[PDB]
């Protein structure tokens, strides 16, 4: 079944090349010789059900001495493979190679050139052991559709992919374009912001919010958090970016280091303005995928400015002031920075996430294992905020179990660039991607 699988070199397209037997050790019924120009090469006509991930072998022989070789997947960019003795026929590791659902090729070019090649032999990457995930939440507290929603999070992690959305009225297009409704919609609570409504800012985030709950959706929360003081207000920096670093001299480590004065008196009150909307959203029955201080490690936000030690003290004061002053037991507390030096700490972060932006649809499998590393596979992982929607056929490639996906609004979801229509239908048309239809009863 799923297992190694050699491919003899004497068994395949043969470029300016011929077949030789003088040399011992070979498999099969001998390699492949006359690497002399450099168009010479061996095209191996490999063929998968699915589109998989292998791990690359070459079995060769080295006999005039030391030598490098070009290595090409599908008329790709070449691998160079070093080739370090040799006396007899030995195996070098060539890294891994994903192979597409059909027909595919494997080139060995000549590069150095004067080598022996025997064989490649093609195995299965390894497959992901089960996510020791963390049976509850980190608050004992926490209300019934909390515990509901963190459990369903649970029972589909590693299975699926949740699909999300950044706005209501986006998470409504995207339904116009491929007849599908993210299952997750994230809503922000940046108009809810003192400093934002002193100038006549208004927020419909709790309705929208409640309205996709209602049509039995799940709901992500973040918040632009604009400075209470500090604020620029300049043509370039204007107040209503009073979340950027570069539009604030609001210092947060200052800020912290004096608790009784009048700009932690105000950092309160925001915390505390915003808690009304969260008790809102509580009152009406609505698990929330909380997601404050995300972006912190970038420091472009004024939260994550003064460095790491800054950052994770102001985590700990909304883990206070929100689930032990105010009460809040809706709360799913995600974290939004993959570096350890900025990670709480375990017994206030449920669920970990990372905001990919890059074009391609891929698995964004690097951050994935970063945050696996983090959280030690305790925790589950998210894609909380993405430019382009990740593919369902990658994800699964690259074992990326990522348990939702948000793409941002604006210039984005909408953006061809980014992502076209046919990607979006292909995504969500996906039987590994979660849409609203699919998740119905969750809370049942
Ligand atoms: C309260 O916060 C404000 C905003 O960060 C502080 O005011 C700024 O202070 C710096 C010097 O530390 C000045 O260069 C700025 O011009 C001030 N801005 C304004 C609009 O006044 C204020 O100092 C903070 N209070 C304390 C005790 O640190
Ligand atoms: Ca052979
Ligand atoms: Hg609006």
């Amino acid at each position: 079944r799923d297992g190694p699988v050699t491919y003899e070199a004497e068994d395949a397209i043969l470029t300016g090349t011929t077949v030789d037997t003088a040399q011992v050790g070979y498999t099969g019924r001998g390699y492949v010789t006359g690497f002399d120009e450099g168009s010479d090469k061996i095209t191996f006509q490999i063929s998968s059900a699915t589109t998989k991930l292998y791990d690359l072998s070459i079995r060769y022989a080295a006999i005039y001495g030391d030598k490098r070789t070009n290595v090409v997947l599908n008329n790709g960019a070449v691998s160079e493979v070093f080739f370090p003795a040799g006396d007899s026929f030995t195996s070098v590791a060539a890294g891994q190679v994903l192979l597409n659902a059909g027909q595919n090729t494997i080139d060995i070019v000549n590069n150095w050139g004067w080598y022996l090649i025997d064989s490649i032999t093609l195995t299965p990457s390894a497959p992901r052991p089960p996510h020791d995930i963390n049976p509850n939440l980190n608050n004992p507290n926490a209300d019934t559709n909390a515990k509901k929603l963190y459990s369903y999070l649970r029972s589909v992690y590693g299975n699926k992919i949740i699909s999300g959305q950044q706005e209501l009225h986006h998470a409504e297009w995207i339904r116009q374009q491929t007849g599908k409704t993210p299952a997750l919609v994230a809503v922000d609570l940046m108009d809810y912001s003192p400093s934002r409504v002193e100038r006549g800012t208004t927020s419909h985030a709790v309705e929208d919010a409640i309205a996709h709950h209602n049509a039995g959706g799940i709901v992500s929360v973040l918040w632009h958090w604009n400075a209470p003081v500090g604020l620029y207000d300049t043509e370039e920096n204007k107040w209503w970016s009073g979340f950027y670093t570069r539009a604030t001299d609001f210092d947060i480590a200052a800020t912290l280091a004096n608790p009784q004065g009048a700009n932690y008196t105000l950092l309160i009150r925001d915390i505390d303005a915003i808690a009304v909307q969260l008790k809102r959203l509580e009152a009406a029955g609505v698990p929330v995928l909380w997601r404050p201080l995300h972006e912190a490690e970038g420091g472009w936000f004024w939260w994550g400015a003064k460095g790491p030690e800054p950052a994770k003290q102001l985590w700990d004061i909304l883990y206070e002031r929100l689930t032990v002053h105010h009460g809040l037991d809706n709360l799913i507390w995600v974290w939004n920075s993959i570096l350890e030096d900025w990670y709480p700490g375990d017994d206030t972060v449920d669920i970990l996430s990372a905001d990919v932006y890059a074009q391609g649809n891929g698995p964004m499998s690097t951050q994935y294992n970063e945050l696996i590393a983090l959280g030690r596979d305790k925790k589950m992982i998210a894609a909380a905020e993405v430019g382009a929607a990740p593919l369902p056929g990658l994800l699964q490639a690259y074992q990326a179990n990522w348990l939702w996906f948000a793409v941002w609004g604006d210039d984005f979801i909408n953006n061809p660039s980014w992502n076209t229509v046919a990607v979006l239908n292909e995504i969500y048309n996906s039987d590994y991607v979660l849409t609203l239809d699919e998740i119905q009863g969750w809370r049942s």
